[PDB]
């Protein structure tokens, strides 16, 4: 049967979020980018609500919670995109929302084809490894807890206990399907290395994000309130590597 913390993680998963995109008019760079940022804002709000329901998280210092959301939102948003894309369109379109779906031809015709390809790796990776919903749920929690400040957190001990608990739960998620010691330990190496590898992909999204933010008036791409806050709060510091990426393997 499904381990209860994994069953809890499924009950608190954010519900479907609509981008609000007018599909009756042709695509332009600004309309698409604006819709994606608006979707971004709504998804960020749902990450915050999710984190308040996420066992352990509310028990960290309030400054730590904020910092970890500010550090990880981009990883969580693209991991989420990867999963929706995998689950609804077999990983072969980018499923940002039910009303905002980009097949490859729509990607090609956008003003950000390369960004689309970069983001598209993630669902292609889920397809390859046949990632379970239970694995996915646990790995997503680990992304929230995957970077800390160079000086550490105010609630460092509590944080380590929480992170260690979800690592243990990921191992149980793996145990549901992969029977055998050698297959399960190799599976744990694969999934955790995928998380290590995300840091690089995310860094490219962070740079693109910062460049777009700087240039937002020229591009006609608005950045809503909470998104503007998390970018201004931490993004240069993150790009600079003035944080501590947690790694599973050297
Ligand atoms: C890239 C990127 N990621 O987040 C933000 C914000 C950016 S950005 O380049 O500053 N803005 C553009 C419009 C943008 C591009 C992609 C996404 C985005 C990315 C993602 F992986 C899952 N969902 C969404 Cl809505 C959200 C916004």
């Amino acid at each position: 049967l499904i381990p209860p913390l994994i069953n809890l993680l499924m009950s608190i998963e954010p519900d479907v979020i609509y981008a609000g995109h007018d599909n009756t008019k042709p695509d332009t760079s600004s309309s698409l980018l604006t819709s994606l940022n608006q979707l971004g804002e709504r998804q960020l709000l749902s990450v915050v609500k999710w984190s308040k329901s996420l066992p352990g998280f509310r028990n960290l210092h309030i400054d730590d919670q904020i910092t970890l959301i500010q550090y990880s939102w981009m990883s969580l948003m693209v991991f989420g995109l990867g999963w929706r894309s995998y689950k609804h369109v077999s990983g072969q379109m980018l499923y940002f929302a039910p009303d905002l779906i980009l097949n490859e031809q729509r990607m090609k015709e956008s003003s950000f084809y390369s960004l689309c390809l970069t983001m598209w790796q993630i669902p292609q990776e889920f397809v390859k490894l046949q990632v379970s919903q239970e694995e996915f749920l646990c790995m997503k929690v680990l992304l929230l807890l995957n970077t800390i400040p160079l000086e550490g957190l105010r609630s460092q001990t509590q944080f380590e206990e929480m992170r260690s608990s979800y690592i243990r739960e990921l191992i149980k998620a793996i145990g549901l399907r992969q029977k055998g010691v050698v297959s399960s330990s190799q599976r744990f190496y694969q999934l955790t290395k995928l998380l290590d590898n995300l840091h690089d992909l995310v860094k490219q999204l962070h740079l693109y994000c910062l460049n777009t933010f700087i240039q937002s008036r020229a591009l006609s791409v608005e950045f809503p309130e909470m998104m503007s806050e998390v970018i201004a709060a931490q993004l240069p510091k993150i790009l600079a590597g003035m944080v501590k990426p947690l790694l599973f393997h050297k």
